[PDB]
């Protein structure tokens, strides 16, 4: 069924309560984390890197990479989450889908596999302005398991930025859908700014549609909503 909401001043304070709810996880018994890119839980990740916790024994799963890109690419979701995370606080063994993958379809069936083999026991997730989640945008289905993902033109426009060559900016992602995220025990969702009110409010009162790719968390058995004020407006 169901779908708590804590309201919190900012992303600070939001960042804070889920380090809090994430050690409680761990403590209880969690072993295996899914986790979340982008700006949403920069400061929960610079927590973690100054905290006491110790993920050695635990296992890591990160939803999306680009097409193309080695883990040492600097614009690689390996990278990004050496940086923000592992280089401090290594997993026992931290999985993200093989970018370099020669036969894509069998990479995209081998995070599947190791989804089998390690189903997820806290998902840290953020939104997106559109309600997209991961990779996922609007009309992606509900059944959908690690895919291949044309990226936005957005994305790679504003990925185009970080590349000296052109013809060097990925244009896809292998990428963990929407069933393959909703298999985790508990999702953690954050979302902060106004920016995120609209998707919001979309995820928790609008019907279950394609359209608005978070609305399936509406049928999750354990989601838990951080939102700060501005991001929550809507609900
Ligand atoms: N890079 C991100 C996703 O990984 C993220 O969850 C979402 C929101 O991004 P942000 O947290 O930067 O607002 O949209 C993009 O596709």
């Amino acid at each position: 069924g169901s779908m708590k909401t804590i309201k919190v001043k900012n992303k600070t304070e939001g960042s804070k309560v889920a380090f809090r709810m994430l050690e409680e996880e761990i403590t209880f018994g969690a072993k295996t984390l899914g986790l979340a890119t982008g700006s949403t839980p920069l400061e929960l990740y610079k927590e973690i890197r100054e905290s006491h916790l110790d993920f050695s024994d635990m296992v890591s799963i990160n939803l999306d990479e680009y097409v193309g890109l080695s883990a040492d690419d600097k614009q690689s979701y390996a990278y990004f989450m050496k940086q923000n995370l592992f280089a401090a606080k290594p997993f026992k063994k931290s999985y993200l889908p093989n970018g370099l993958a020669a036969d894509l379809a069998k990479e995209t069936e081998y995070y599947d596999q190791i989804l089998a083999q390690y189903p997820i026991d806290l998902q840290i997730l953020g939104i997106g302005r559109n309600a997209h989640i991961g990779f996922n945008e609007p009309g992606t289905a509900f059944s959908s398991q690690t895919h291949l993902v044309d990226l936005t033109p957005s994305t790679i426009a504003a990925n185009s930025r970080f590349f000296e060559k052109a013809e060097d900016v990925p244009k896809q992602a292998i990428s963990m859908g929407l069933a393959s995220i909703m298999s985790a025990k508990m999702i953690l969702l954050m979302a902060f700014g106004e920016e995120k009110a609209e998707a919001v409010a979309a995820m928790v009162k609008g019907p279950v549609t394609e359209e608005i790719p978070a609305s399936i968390l509406q049928t999750h058995p354990k989601v838990i909503l951080i939102v700060d004020e501005k991001a929550g407006a809507g609900i």
